DNA sequence: CCTTATGTGATGGACCCTATACGCGGCCGCCCTGGAGAATCCCGGTGCCGAGGCCGCTCAATTGGTCGTAGCAAGCTC
């Protein structure tokens, strides 16, 4: 489970790794943070939402 | 005047002691070596929404005619 929350520049340290397969299995983010960082989940494929 | 051998009185020199290079070692400038890492480079790799293409159509660019006076050609002259 990635818990993806924090200042951009830890936001972003967190991002580091994600389009490695099965780099994690579940994200869970804050809607705020979906209209912040909208690009970054849009690109990346979420099966099961 | 001839004729020994040295007085006269300084500039020229050897010396005392000074202070120094450096054996072994360190601070430091520096070559460079060295790592960690803090950026920056280029290539995807993707999903978005505008560039630009297509069509409907209208009004103004184009046309042929007319009128007339602004630019042109001497060319005089100062």
């Amino acid at each position: 489970v990635l818990t993806y929350y924090g200042s951009p520049q830890q936001r972003k340290e967190k991002r580091k790794g994600w389009n490695k397969p099965d780099a994690f299995h579940v994200c869970i983010v804050s809607y705020q943070l979906v209209v912040q960082d909208q690009h970054s989940f849009k690109r990346k494929r979420w099966q099961y939402m």
